[PDB]
């Protein structure tokens, strides 16, 4: 029915409450806003990297039985140092006199704490490993949603799906703060930050459909995403992940038409001992997406955009293409000199893939210059070489370099 008792959004260069229920929003001097998507808010580990919301006194939580929910998106940079072991730090604080709620983070953790006014406590915790080949969660945008039913449970969801629920029914009067404080509080890692967006507060327990809808709407699947969940962009180099076989990367053997793109391995590993062990992400030839069909004056790659794909080899760009009249449904792809592409099939439709696990999947439907489908770019074995093909595993992700991952890129 109703919307949200707080609905926190960047609009005409002000962060404001669309619910109009806040006395005011108070932004620190070292809060940073992402230029392309200005709802994305970065908070560093400094004192003036903070936002304060002051609630109206009507909407302050002080109750035995009232239900309430919070949602927001967050991107949490990989934890690099040992200093981040065994250090819980608050990021969203609504406590007073030791009563209220807070969101807090630890190593591999997002935590929701409730405390009542008799020092009774409950935590619910989403736990995620950094000892993992590919993580859905490390340094990628995730949807957090936390619901509280005073009769039974407090529940935490990630990306729509229920992670963990704990009893809170033995907690009495919880009296939360007049103000919500967005700020890294008690973090010992000096270089820590977080990205955050779309904070909402609700005066009910959100049900599981409400949450999925919230997840869907706020995803903006209108726009394609890179691996981290930021907007996919033109004229930006990406490293390529093939989701079917994640331990390989794109290589080229030669350029021109007798050349071909393929998948080889291993991608290898990036490490710090006891802290993380993940697959290398900056492997292989970089792709740059080029405008063909869009008349849009930004650099944002939207669903069903029709594009050229360039391929960087020795810091020169070549056109991804094929001759579609080669025999067999599998059309091998090659990197071509951009002048000499001619009327080879080169146009790609960019298309986001809906489903339910890992976010930010893009497919790439190759077309000839009649705009007829050749097919989705994947790969196929030819005498155990996994050459890239358009054909009737074709789920890909595009990975730009990002401070939150911390890998040193060789090429």
């Amino acid at each position: 029915m109703d919307t949200s008792i707080l609905n926190l959004r960047y609009e005409s260069n002000h962060l404001i409450d669309l619910s109009r229920y806040a006395s005011k929003i108070n932004i620190g001097s070292k809060v940073n806003f992402d230029p392309i998507d200005k709802n994305q808010i970065q908070l560093f580990n400094l004192e003036s990297s903070k936002i304060e919301v002051i609630l109206k006194n009507a909407i302050v939580y002080n109750s035995m039985y009232e239900n309430f929910s919070t949602s927001f998106w967050i991107r949490i940079p990989k934890y690099f140092n040992s200093i981040s072991l065994n250090n819980e730090y608050t990021i969203i604080n609504c406590m007073e006199n030791n009563s209220g709620w807070k969101v807090s983070l630890n190593y591999g953790e997002i935590i929701w704490t409730l405390q009542d006014t008799q020092e009774i406590k409950q935590r619910v915790v989403f736990k995620y490993s950094q000892m993992i080949n590919i993580s859905d969660y490390i340094n990628r945008w995730i949807f957090v949603t936390i619901t509280n039913n005073r009769l039974n449970n407090s529940k935490i969801y990630i990306n729509g799906r229920l992670i963990d629920q704990k009893p809170i029914s033995n907690l009495g009067n919880i009296h939360a703060s007049n103000n919500i404080m967005f700020k890294l509080d008690g973090c010992r890692d000096t270089h820590r930050y977080i990205w955050i967006k779309y904070f909402n507060l609700f005066d009910k327990e959100l049900n599981e459909k409400e949450i999925k809808d919230l997840y869907d709407n706020q995803s903006n699947s209108g726009i394609l995403k890179d691996f981290w969940g930021d907007y996919l962009q033109y004229d930006k180099p990406y490293y390529m992940l093939n989701l079917y076989d994640p331990n390989k990367y794109v290589d080229v053997n030669n350029v021109g038409i007798r050349g071909y793109m393929y998948l080889k391995g291993p991608r290898g590993s990036v490490m710090t001992t006891n802290i993380y062990l993940n697959s290398s992400l900056y492997r292989g030839t970089k792709f740059i997406i080029k405008k063909y069909a869009s008349g849009n004056k930004d650099n944002i790659v939207r669903n069903n955009d029709r594009v050229y794909i360039n391929v960087v080899v020795k810091n020169k760009e070549y056109r991804l293409a094929t001759n579609a009249s080669q025999a067999g449904v599998e059309k091998i792809l090659s990197a071509l000199e951009i002048p000499d592409v001619g009327n080879l099939s080169q146009v790609v439709v960019m298309k986001s893939k809906n489903d339910q696990g890992i976010t930010n999947k893009c497919k790439m439907n190759l077309q000839d210059n009649n705009g007829n489908d050749i097919g989705f770019i994947g790969f196929h074995q030819f005498n155990n070489i996994a050459k890239l093909v358009a054909s009737n595993g074709c789920s890909w992700e595009f990975i730009p370099v990002d401070d939150g991952w911390g890998e040193r890129p060789l090429q």
